[PDB]
């Protein structure tokens, strides 16, 4: 019930619109908790929620406290945080629930409450920058010996959501413009309405202003200075939405003086809350206590909005400082970095000048991190340019006590616009342009090949198929990129479609030995779990259905137990192809296979500088053999309006079109291809629950990949799995947190020994070192 | 000198030896061996000041062993706590200075104080040393000594508890007088015997010491149990009552 109190749109609305004169809101807060509980967790029974609320109220009453943010934070701090040899830690049994709580509530008020009421031993100096972790001697010993390796680290944005919230307070206008820019899209409107139906940019401005004003008022309370007496006119919380209070006809401001020069820093945020909670140890004024409650609710709702949206001026506000903070966060506390190999992902920019500034800022921040930790001779104390930064960086030797940085830009796929010859034309031109700036820079600075180590494509799978990036990747390979990773968007209309998508990526993309694929959930999730809460029939496009049909026939045409399914797939695929192509001749399943074999060829090459050489190479390889009828069919597949209209048409496919054994066979066939090609998998953090079929962390497919008994299916081919913390789905997270989360689940729910659990997690962690993109 | 004397004497007696002096060597060996047996069986002021920091320096060199690289990396040193604060300050100063002498002999680097002569300057020199694994890493764990339960005196273990509480008091006030000592004073031990004091005696001592930043606790289970069940119960009582957190250790669980 604590998470509902600290995160509820209904409670925030009922607290931000009601005047502070009222003091007895227990009934209405209770109603808010029940409404939030039903909206967020409907599967929870009503009587269980009522009993939990009754226990919570009794617990507060027995502690001589009052229902509010202070009491709730105290109960959470005792429930989760205790003091150990390394400072404030999280109980190993309680870490899984803590991660679930971190998806809804920010931890900074909780740790501040813990410091106030349960201080560390001997009043030793303590600083809260990194998220809290549990402690196990085996895990700490392994981390100190073998540092953690990150394969997917988005360098854009901030390390966590909480300092993003402070950034929003720091620059309300910049975040407001970004919010409105996203809000114009319909997806953001739906997402905001899901979180809060009564959410508008006007209300967003009001809530941001109210939270900032509450911060200033409570800063005066926490600092110890007396209130400036305009609080008498302060009766309604909505008066803080305009950044000025009218008292006796005078316009009074809200900002005050802060001891730290950075009033929006993490340390200022922690110090303010610790002081405010210390002064409210025994009692608090009701109006100001509600003000703290409103601030926490506004912050938590903003953090939820940010994390769900994640998966110019604002960028220039931090620039190299954000990257420097990222590398310090990856380093962690102590002289020795907890992370050795870190692969940074950044969004490519079509502007060459913006690109040069972007990589200069990232590389300069990396040099700043190295110079702060390592004291050595530098060629340029103030490089101010990429060339001098590389001059300083080339003096650094691989020693393992610091973070080793590899840069992997991730191309962003977009929606396929109507017409425009082949379906993905404008998107391909944009990606080709972005590659062009990347290539001309690499030839303009050959030393950048030692830092620009890979190329990624992570937007979504429906918008662009894997065969789109094949000419892009092949031409980029000749530019010295030397590594390629492709994100398989796991929003497949059918499980077979996702398995086909991974197979297509292996078949067409030029993934060499040691390459990686991103988020291969389709071959990881079992059919039984995937079918949870799904309609008995599923909808997908004719193009996707036909491709899945050919894939099913190819994999299963020999399986004696599954010759039903392959023969049926081949027959009905031929019948579907007759509708899609509108052809009148006879087409066998073999001919359909050949047409889909040449999918990787460029559209212009199919119709027929590094780019041109790839053009005739694909063109000649389509003409060496004596068949042009499949080539003609592929031309009709690409550049026929009737075919495109048929392709975009949706068909109705049953949920259990193939039995679970058949789908598992397809998954294992792709497993064999994945292992034979030696391609690693960047597993998402297990705390990220966008799958929506996993009702607990123990049901995650990584444990099936780990070969756990009960989880692994007979016939599964072992694969290389890496740890990638790109979108953790929780406010405060780290690669260490994911490492501990996997260890906790293995030890507790699966009942593994600490050594055995460490061995399995270490194997996954070391796969990020074996399959790293860093230059050797 | 001991080795050189015996090698020279044996070299001069390679073929023959005088009977009287040969018996003299026999008597010396017998006396030395009996004294060594007496010492080892007894083990399980002026004499301490005779060696002082030299003994600790020899200990760290012995742990390092021959060669440029130490054969021992992590060494946890146990020392007997002293009720006198001045004697305690001298004791830890000698141990820490000897550790710095061992590090300075093996590692050549800049030192803040060439002759620290005090705990604070020793820690100033020691904080410059980084964990690299080629030398001995020292952790200090004082071991409280349990004593016989005197008759009467309210609860059975009163004078012993007061003595242990006093010894903890000097340890605590020193730790607050030098917060950097928490990085070297890493644990608290209790190794005298099991009959004399039960594990539940040190529970208030360990809990209060935990709040002082000790961060580790190890308890010796004296294996002189009257019955095997008694020893098993003693280990169970230590787990049940003592505040042994994750990663803690128990000493001599033979039962």
């Amino acid at each position: 019930m604590e998470r509902f109190l600290l995160n509820s749109t209904v409670l925030l609305y009922r607290l931000s619109t009601v005047s502070l004169d009222e003091v007895s809101l227990d009934e209405r807060v209770e109603s808010s908790v029940f409404l939030a509980q039903y909206e967020q967790a409907r599967s929870l029974p009503d009587h269980v929620a009522k009993s939990a609320w009754s226990y919570l109220v009794q617990q507060i009453k027995q502690r001589n406290m009052k229902l509010g943010p202070v009491a709730i934070l105290r109960l959470i701090a005792e429930k989760f945080i205790k003091n150990e040899k390394g400072g404030p830690k999280i109980d190993l049994p309680m870490f899984s629930e803590w991660q679930t709580l971190m998806s809804r509530v920010s931890c900074l008020p909780i740790i501040a409450c813990h410091q106030v009421f349960n201080p560390g031993p001997a009043s030793q100096e303590y600083s809260f920058r990194w998220p809290l972790y549990p402690y196990h001697p085996t895990v700490e010993d392994y981390i100190t010996r073998e540092c953690l390796h990150e394969t997917h680290q988005h360098l854009n944005g901030s390390t966590s959501a909480e300092e993003c919230w402070l950034d929003a307070l720091k620059h309300p206008e910049a975040c407001l413009r970004d919010f409105e820019k996203g809000w114009a899209s319909q997806e953001m409107k739906q997402l905001c309405a899901q979180i809060d139906p009564s959410l508008t940019p006007r209300i967003f401005k009001d809530r941001l202003q109210i939270a900032c004003n509450i911060r200033e008022i409570l800063c005066r309370v926490a600092q110890g200075v007396e209130l400036p007496e305009w609080i008498a006119s302060m009766q309604n919380p909505q008066q803080l939405a305009n950044s000025t209070i009218l008292h006796n006809g005078r316009e009074y401001g809200f900002a005050t003086v802060w001891p730290i020069d950075d009033k929006y820093s993490q340390e200022s945020e922690f110090c303010w809350l610790t002081g405010l909670l210390e002064k409210w140890r025994f009692n608090a004024p009701e109006g100001l206590e509600r003000l703290l409650w409103i601030y926490l609710l506004i912050q938590n709702q903003y953090l939820t909005l940010l994390v769900q949206r994640d998966d110019m001026t604002e960028l220039r506000e931090e620039t190299e400082k954000s990257y420097l903070s990222r590398f310090k966060h990856a380093h962690g506390a102590g002289v020795y970095s907890q992370v050795r190999y870190l692969e940074g992902r950044f969004a490519p920019k079509s502007d060459p000048n913006k690109m040069q500034k972007l990589l200069f800022s990232v590389l300069r921040g990396y040099w700043e991190y190295l110079s702060a930790h390592m004291s050595m001779e530098w060629v340029h104390e103030k490089p101010l340019t990429i060339s001098q930064v590389l001059d300083n960086l080339e003096l650094v030797e691989p020693h393992g006590k610091c973070v080793e940085l590899a840069l992997v830009p991730h191309f962003i796929k977009r929606k396929p616009k109507n017409g425009e010859a082949y379906p993905h034309a404008l998107l391909f031109k944009d990606l080709k342009n972005q590659a062009a700036i990347l290539m001309d820079m690499l030839k303009s600075e050959p030393r950048l090949t030692g830092w620009i180590r890979g190329v990624d494509a992570a937007a979504n799978e429906m918008h662009a198929p894997p065969e789109l990036f094949c000419p892009l990747f092949r031409v980029l390979a000749k530019s010295g990129i030397a590594h390629f990773t492709y994100h398989v968007g796991e929003d497949f209309p059918h499980l077979i479609s996702g398995i086909r998508s991974i197979d297509d990526a292996l078949r067409f993309l030029p993934l060499r030995n040691g390459d990686r694929l991103g988020h291969c959930t389709a071959i990881g999730i079992t059919p039984s779990i995937w079918k949870r809460s799904l309609p008995l029939s599923l909808s997908m496009t004719k193009e996707t259905r036909l491709l899945d049909l050919v894939f099913i026939w190819r994999e299963l045409r020999s399986h004696p137990e599954l010759l039903r399914y392959a023969s049926d797939a081949a027959i009905e695929a031929v019948r579907l192809a007759h509708k899609v192509f509108s052809l009148e001749e006879e087409v066998s399943i073999t001919t359909l296979d050949q047409v889909f074999e040449m999918r990787g060829l460029l559209a212009e090459s199919e119709g027929l500088s590094l780019w041109l050489e790839e053009y005739e190479r694909a063109r000649e390889l389509v003409k060496t053999t004596g068949m042009k009828r499949p080539l003609k069919l592929y031309k009709q597949w690409l550049t026929s309006d009737n075919v495109r209209k048929q392709r975009a048409e949706y068909v109705e496919v049953a949920l259990e079109y193939l039995p679970d054994e058949a789908v598992v066979a397809l998954q294992q066939a792709v497993m064999a291809k994945m292992a034979d090609r030696n391609i690693a998998i960047e597993c998402p953090p297990t705390s990220n629950t966008r799958i929506s079929q996993y009702r607990n962390v123990s049901e995650h497919h990584i444990f099936r990949w780990m070969g756990l008994p009960g989880e692994a299916i007979e016939g599964d081919v072992p694969m290389s799995i890496c740890l990638g913390s790109d979108d953790p789905g929780i406010f405060a997270a780290d690669l260490k947190s994911e490492f501990y989360h996997l260890f906790v689940v293995l030890t507790r729910k699966f009942g593994l020994s600490p050594a055995d659990a460490l061995r399995k997690v270490a194997e996954v962690n070391e796969n990020g070192r074996i399959y790293r993109f860093h230059d050797v």
